[PDB]
């Protein structure tokens, strides 16, 4: 399938180059596969979702997205037009406030929470989830990203926003997650992106158009963006059966684009996600 005039990231993963327009990818689309978004909510109402998103938890006294960050990284995981994967069913856990701040207590529990209730949904493709949340190092985080992880969720977290070495961020430091740096349209390492060893992949995170809430759109920048990127391939690929939850990020980096980024700091990988779809 071709999107045409589709936003630049999508059209950066399924290609060997910068500076295209077109998305192209395998019609399955992620069909029977789920992502959980944790994040600030998902206003599912947006016609770009068709009735496959859905909120499933929240810690506060709504389960909107009151903020527009967790629509906006729905969105690029799954959004009929804006999204890598354009038939997953998504989930909201709603783990940050309307201001997009969250307790790390709460966090966990939102964690914690996925890796069971993806016994409660049909996920028979496998099960993925995007985290475009963090802070300052904690064992506990990385622990919870960890069990996430371990209990066959494919676990995409962002790398962060300072332009510093990510080992001293949570989850971004979880060893066993797939953690993700951003990168923008002439194939450079973000301005703020996050780097180090524990970077896994980088994906599209400068000036990237998705949903907002009010059913709207706007292009904004971070690994946050760059984040769903990786989910939504994750499950796309799971879909097309190439790869499963526990191998997924390593399969990512197997397979990206290598070698095409600038301004990467020496013993960071040069990696970037890649559908490798074959119209």
């Amino acid at each position: 399938a071709a999107q045409t005039n589709a936003p630049w990231g999508l059209a950066r993963i399924s290609s060997t180059s910068p500076g295209t327009s077109t998305y192209y990818y395998d019609e399955s689309a992620g069909q029977g596969s789920c992502v959980y978004v944790i994040d600030t909510g998902i206003e599912a109402s947006h016609p770009e979702f068709e009735g496959r998103a859905q909120m499933v938890k929240t810690y506060y006294y709504s389960s909107r997205d009151g903020n527009g960050h967790g629509t906006h990284c729905a969105g690029t995981v799954g959004s009929r037009t804006y999204g890598v994967a354009k038939k997953t069913q998504l989930f909201g856990v709603k783990v940050l406030d309307d201001n997009g701040s969250g307790q790390y207590s709460t966090i966990i529990a939102g964690m914690d929470f996925v890796a069971s209730d993806k016994n409660n949904r049909n996920c028979p493709k496998g099960v993925v989830a995007s985290l475009s949340l963090g802070g300052g190092y904690s064992s506990s985080v990385n622990s919870a990203a960890a069990r996430l992880q371990s209990s066959g969720v494919m676990v995409a977290v962002a790398a962060g926003n300072n332009n510093a070495d990510a080992r001293n961020y949570s989850p971004a430091s979880e060893p066993s997650v797939c953690t993700v740096g951003a990168s923008d349209r002439y194939d450079r390492r973000s301005s703020f992106s996050n780097y180090g060893s524990v970077l896994d992949i980088f994906g599209p995170g400068t000036d990237i158009l998705s949903t907002w809430i009010g059913g709207s759109t706007r292009s904004i920048s971070g690994t946050s963006m760059a984040t769903p990127h990786v989910a939504g391939l994750a499950a796309y690929l799971m879909t097309l059966g190439k790869t499963t939850a526990a191998s997924a990020c390593r399969y990512i980096a197997d397979t990206a684009n290598k070698g095409d980024l600038s301004n990467i700091p020496f013993g960071t990988v040069n990696l970037l996600a890649y559908n490798n779809y074959q119209a």
